[PDB]
DNA sequence: CTAGGGTCCTAGGACCC
DNA sequence: GGGTCCTAGGACCCT
């Protein structure tokens, strides 16, 4: 009963898109990102930048010292969206089974599939070799029995490359698998792990279920199963979109309600835009906005409310904004709509 | 020097039984 | 006191 799951990856996916539409970026340090007049962030970057230390989520600020030549783009998210289809579209070939992650990424269950003589191993090189063809933008895959091993091994020969992990070689690669490889073990509970001393699974394996329960909850049985190899998630097709959500950094903190508001006035039409998309008659079940202060403190407050509705929002941020905000300025506004459940 | 797009889990009181 | 809704916050995921 053992299943074969791929999970398909693109390499340096944003930047990779850029570097095709413009081969004169190819060998230059290149970053997808705000700029550090706009406070912002690295989304990713090409490899002769990463070879500098340029990771995503690295503030823009801490890129351009590392990297003094880093060439920084905004962004064309409908030529991202266009290579995610057509990927999507390529795995389609192979099997419905797809569960896709986000825009460069997916699981694919091909136990059941007849292609290549029913080797995961030869399907998952098929396509990576099909959307180099077709597309000019190389993939990386991982093949597995369980999702979260094929998602770790899809890293492993990147870029341009796979790497497959047998149920016999299962126990081996757990032994000394850093906990923090694992998906959904971040920065914090790697830290709370390491603090009493587990750091690879084969330390969780050596520990009781029990203690594990009292002292992470349900996140403590995850830990141990998958420090054993287990990981029974299905690969689901048929996951829906449940928020939508327009948000807004701005260059210098605001102090005054009146900017509140106008950045607001701003953010709406954009949120009504992409809701229509999905819901053209802006039914939706919940609605509300978001502040950050400049202590990076956020918050939060959303309600019930049967339809997109502009004031409403306005209305909310300045409760918030009068109630919540006790004189800190507010780098962050951002606006945000609960989808109804079907 | 700290984004913007999201998902999922927790937890207290409200409400229902 | 157990479900379930409402709401807020936070860890985490992707680029
Ligand atoms: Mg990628
Ligand atoms: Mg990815």
């Amino acid at each position: 009963g053992s299943r074969k799951i791929i999970h398909v990856d693109m390499d340096c996916f944003f930047a990779a898109v850029e570097m095709r539409d413009n081969p004169a970026l190819r060998d230059i340090p290149i970053a997808i990102g705000g700029s550090r007049e706009r406070r912002g962030v690295i989304s990713t970057a090409n490899y002769p930048a990463r070879k500098f230390g340029v990771r995503s989520a690295m503030p823009t600020g801490m890129a351009l010292k590392l990297c003094p030549h880093l060439t920084l783009l905004p962004g064309r998210f409908d030529a991202y969206k266009e290579a995610s289809n057509h990927i999507r579209e390529i795995f389609s070939r192979y099997t419905s089974r797809i569960e896709p992650l986000s825009l460069d990424e997916a699981y694919l269950d091909v136990t059941d599939s007849v292609h290549c003589h029913g080797s995961a191993t030869l399907i998952a090189q098929e396509i990576r070799q099909t959307i180099f063809n077709e597309l000019q933008l190389t993939a990386s895959a991982g093949v597995a029995p369980v999702k979260f091993l094929a998602k770790i091994a899809s890293d492993m020969n990147k870029p341009n490359g796979q790497f497959v992990i047998t149920p016999a070689e299962v126990p081996a690669f757990l032994q000394t698998l850093p906990l923090a490889k694992i998906p959904g073990v971040g920065k914090v509970s790697a830290a709370k792990l390491e603090a009493m001393g587990l750091r690879t699974c084969g330390d969780v394996q050596k520990c009781d279920l029990v203690m594990l329960l009292k002292r992470f909850g349900k996140f403590g049985r995850i830990l141990w199963e998958r420090s054993q190899g287990i990981d029974e998630r299905d690969v689901n097709s048929e996951r829906l979109r449940k928020s939508v959500g327009v948000e807004r950094t701005m260059a210098e903190d605001i102090h005054h309600w009146s900017e509140c508001e106008a950045i607001i006035e701003r953010l709406y039409p954009e949120l009504e835009r992409r809701l229509a998309k999905v819901k053209p008659d802006l039914l939706i079940a919940r609605q509300g906005v978001k502040l950050k202060f400049d202590d990076f403190q956020q918050t939060t407050q959303e309600h019930v409310w049967p339809r997109l509705n502009k004031a409403d929002l306005i209305a909310t941020a300045r409760k918030t904004w009068d109630e919540r905000r006790g004189g800190r300025g507010v780098r962050l506004v951002g606006l945000h709509v609960t989808l109804l459940d079907p």
